[PDB]
DNA sequence: GGGCGGCCCG
DNA sequence: CGGGCCGCCC
């Protein structure tokens, strides 16, 4: 029961971290989606910054009209290869192809993964969401848009791996896939914040609590820290960087470990909790990767 | 063929 | 870590 512990014997069957990009790691298509142009995904309402969150909280529903080409966008946050702009549509999967992997399952080399991602909630007039999904697969995605309503920001993301012969590879059932849900800040209180979540766990998959850790599955099915570990106003006195950076001792403290007896899907989002001004609410990095912040 | 892996080279 | 060319395999 000691902390950044999970109560279950883990062992990381996958690899699906740093070690596994190479030179030849990209993004080779993305199906499904309308691409957004870098020049409009760029812009920012008056008076904002100019950071890849803002830009994503701004409606882009019928300002989606790139290609692959002009949708590559060029942040720091995405890695040195940038990444593509795209719009998230209620029931209009997306299909982001990696190629060029290094990643192993049980000595089983994945070559190939396809990313889904599919919105589920959106808060903002058009009901779409923005996304950018990176070039590196370890910094995976950007998603984000609009708050004019309380709804929960929402996607749902299936994740399939292929060998070097294109087939799938799915976990032996005694070894399954362990992943990690990390970075689930949660700035919420009595009335105002918001948290990061992870929820929707797919057939097969499960979530194991981390001892110590602030995330566990609310009422509302949610997994999140229900209070303050953001700004030092909870009753944990945390504040952000006291444990949200890659490689932090406590870095369980937000976060969970994914467990996956069959292919991995998931959703994960924001939600205010119901409350429609609550600021910087509605965009957020998501990151998979098996850097389980628990032994 | 086109996509994607595994190569080479450098 | 770029680029090409030669596999093979959707
Ligand atoms: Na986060």
């Amino acid at each position: 029961n000691e902390n950044s512990y999970v109560n279950e014997a883990i062992s990381k069957n996958l690899v699906f971290d740093q070690s596994v990009v190479t030179k030849d790691t990209k993004i080779s298509s993305i199906k499904g989606g309308k691409f957004i142009k870098a020049t409009d995904f760029n812009k920012v309402n008056a008076g904002d910054s100019k950071d890849i969150f803002t830009k994503l909280r701004k409606d882009m529903g019928g300002k989606a009209t790139g290609n692959f080409q002009n949708s590559f966008v060029k942040e720091a946050n995405l890695g040195s290869n940038g990444g593509y702009a795209v719009l998230l549509e209620k029931n209009k999967p997306v299909t982001v192809t990696y190629t060029g992997l290094n990643a192993s399952y049980l000595g089983r080399k994945i070559t190939k993964a396809e990313f889904v991602y599919e919105l589920q909630s959106s808060p903002s007039q058009s009901g779409t969401l923005n996304a950018v999904f990176s070039n590196d697969p370890i910094i995976t995605a950007f998603i984000g848009t609009n708050r004019v309503n309380g709804k929960d920001v929402k996607t749902r993301l299936t994740i399939k791996f292929f060998d070097a012969s294109g087939k799938e590879v799915l976990p032996d059932k005694d070894s399954p896939f362990a992943y990690a849900l990390s970075s689930l800040n949660s700035s919420l209180t009595n009335k105002g914040g918001h948290a990061e979540f992870v929820s929707d766990f797919g057939a097969n998959n499960a979530f194991k609590y981390i001892n110590g850790s602030y995330v566990k599955k609310q009422a509302d099915g949610k997994f999140y820290s229900p209070e303050d570990i953001d700004y030092g106003t909870g009753p944990s006195g945390l504040k952000n960087s006291d444990w949200d950076a890659v490689g932090h001792k406590n870095a369980y403290f937000g976060s969970g470990v994914g467990l996956a007896n069959g292919r991995i899907s998931f959703s994960f989002g924001m939600t205010t909790k119901g409350k429609s001004n609550v600021p910087v609410s509605s965009a957020q990095w998501f990151a998979f990767s098996t850097n389980l912040n628990a032994q």
